[PDB]
């Protein structure tokens, strides 16, 4: 369990306004993510298999843990946080920092449809973290190259494969690419 905390994650985002929108307020933008930004959780595999379209933001529900607020997609919905083009890092933060395979990041093509459910073909690979089965937390930060041919409103999805389940972290994140 764990979610990526900078750039802020759509997840986490729920629970950074649960704050200060109020639990009503938040949970009728987010669903009840807000509670647990920490279980986004889906089957790995991710993407040739995993959390089917349509269902991707939400990784399915979570596996039970939360439901399907964060798969709305509208250019309007989401709260966009500045990014450049460029390498950047990628923090997650961990409530459980289970052995882990691998991390992969993707991001939307340049022609994709802020106004239609997530799909994998929208998605590119941007940068891949093998891991050696260790810990989560024994490589927190990611270095990702961002395409610099790209701007306005985009997505970020980075992904957390588990080794010792058959369970991944799917945290998308919504960016003003500049």
């Amino acid at each position: 369990h764990g979610y990526i905390k900078e750039p802020v994650s759509r997840a986490y985002m729920g629970a950074l306004e649960k704050q200060t929108m109020g639990w009503t307020a938040a949970a009728q933008k987010y669903g009840s993510v807000i509670d647990n930004p920490q279980s986004v959780e889906g089957p790995k595999g991710f993407p040739a298999a995993g959390p089917p379209d349509g269902r991707i933001a939400s990784a399915n529900g979570g596996s039970g843990q939360i439901d399907f607020g964060l798969d709305k997609q509208t250019a309007d919905h989401w709260v966009k946080q500045n990014i450049r083009g460029g390498f950047n890092t990628f923090t997650w933060h961990y409530t459980a920092p289970h052995a882990t395979s691998k991390w992969h990041y993707y991001i939307t093509k340049k022609n994709w449809n802020p106004n239609k459910p997530l799909s994998r073909d929208e998605f590119e690979l941007i940068g891949t973290v093998n891991h050696d089965g260790s810990k989560a937390d024994t490589n927190l930060t990611h270095k990702i190259f961002v395409p610099t041919d790209r701007s306005g409103y985009h997505i970020i999805l980075g992904v957390w494969d588990v080794a010792d389940t058959s369970n991944a972290f799917y945290n998308v994140i919504d960016v003003n690419l500049t």
